[PDB]
Formats: C-alpha cells, sequence, structure tokens
C-alpha cells in the first residue's frame, strides 16, 4: 500500500524507470479527479501522506483495460527515446474523436545535460502529483457518458518514419476541436539528468470557478486500434 519514488537519481535507466511510474500516477490520478472510472477500477497506494489511486485492468470496468494496455505502447516509445508528447483526450461523441471536451498533454524531452535549472527527484515528483489535486480538484465536472483516444507525438528525426507502438497504427487527424473556450493549465515539471517530464492540462472555460477567498476554497503521429 506504499509507492516509492527514487529519491536518487543515478542512471538513464532509473531516469527512465520515474518517468514511466511519473506518466502512469499522473494518468491515473487525472482519470480518477474527473471521474472518468468508478472507483472500484482503481487501488490505493500512498505517497508519503498523499491518497493516490492507481487504475486497474479488469474487464469489470470497460475501457480500463484498453487505457492501461495504451500505456504499454507509452513504455515502448519512451524507452526507445522517441517519445514526445502524449495526448489523453476526453470526447463525448463516440463517432467524432476529433471534436473534444478536455486533454491532457505528458510532455517528454532527452537530456544528458543534468537536471533544470530553476529560478531531490522526489520532493518533485510528489508536488507534481499534489498540484494535479490542487487543480483539478474542483474544475466543473464533464459530460455523463464520456469517450478516452489517445495521440502519441515523437521527435522524428530520430524515429523509424514505420515504426508502430504496440497497439497503435499510424495517425489520421492530428489536430482536435476544443467546444467552447480553452483554458491552458501548466501543472508543472519534473527533471533528472537525463529526462523531463511535463504536465498541460486543457478544459473549458465554463469549468473554472475562480473561487478565491470564500467559503467554497478558503509530423509523425500515432493513434490507437
Amino acid at each position: 500500500s506504499a509507492l516509492v519514488f527514487p529519491n536518487k537519481i543515478s542512471t538513464e535507466h532509473q531516469s527512465l524507470v520515474l518517468v514511466k511510474r511519473l506518466l502512469a500516477v499522473s494518468v491515473s490520478c487525472i482519470t480518477y479527479l474527473r471521474g472518468i472510472f468508478p472507483e472500484c477500477a482503481y487501488g490505493t497506494r500512498y505517497l508519503d501522506d498523499l491518497c493516490v489511486k492507481i487504475l486497474r485492468e479488469d474487464k469489470n470496468c470497460p475501457g480500463s483495460t484498453q487505457l492501461v494496455k495504451w500505456m504499454l505502447g507509452c513504455y515502448d516509445a519512451l524507452q526507445k527515446k522517441y517519445l514526445r508528447m502524449v495526448v489523453l483526450a476526453v470526447y463525448t461523441n463516440p463517432e467524432d474523436p476529433q471534436t473534444i471536451s478536455e486533454c491532457y498533454q505528458f510532455k517528454f524531452k532527452y537530456t544528458n545535460n543534468g537536471p533544470l535549472m530553476d529560478f531531490d527527484t522526489k520532493k518533485a515528483s510528489i508536488l507534481l502529483i499534489r498540484k494535479i489535486y490542487i487543480l483539478m480538484q474542483n474544475l466543473g465536472p464533464l459530460p455523463n457518458d464520456v469517450c478516452l483516444t489517445m495521440k502519441l507525438f515523437y521527435y522524428d528525426e530520430v524515429t523509424p518514419p514505420d515504426y508502430q507502438p504496440p497497439g497503435f497504427k499510424d495517425g489520421d487527424c492530428e489536430g482536435v476541436i476544443f467546444e467552447g473556450e480553452p483554458m491552458y493549465l501548466n501543472v508543472g515539471e519534473v527533471s533528472t539528468p537525463f529526462h523531463i517530464f511535463k504536465v498541460k492540462v486543457t478544459t473549458e472555460r465554463e469549468r473554472m470557478e475562480n473561487i478565491d477567498s470564500t467559503i467554497l476554497s478558503p509530423r509523425k503521429f500515432s493513434e490507437p486500434k
């Protein structure tokens, strides 16, 4: 019931493992906070006093299995240093995945030039997850019935033009129509000597509250098969 993040990162592989964990937890927490899967499709682990919810793979909850297997293609592109961005998108009409209600962007950069310079990797990891909570606890609800789709983007100068992660085909339309007025939340970054991981959220204006001191809160691209 405990999830332990590497405090110190010394090898590229430690770093690669951390990013996969970071990607999984974030996708899991985000989908849990926005109620995209019911409570019973998540297990609970702890992150030094922080309640975290991990998506489970089970036939009992539909679509949960497909997202977990989608991550498999994300991990593959990640190890091979091909992956640039993961876009997880929420849409309502099961026939127009291009018209979306909300999405989440996960950006990756590969480096050897030490961590990020700002103006301990476990503190940063716990700050990123805590920020996802603070910045998405109070977002207005999504529509009642929603669908999930995923888009991968690569560093094309190192990626074989015919490469496909497991479960992914080459993509159709790179852009999407955002219903309403989109707001861009930059949640945060986490860096290691070898990787940078960023999280950005795009939500509709009416889902924001701007409740202040009140009583309420004082190019290659891939798609899935």
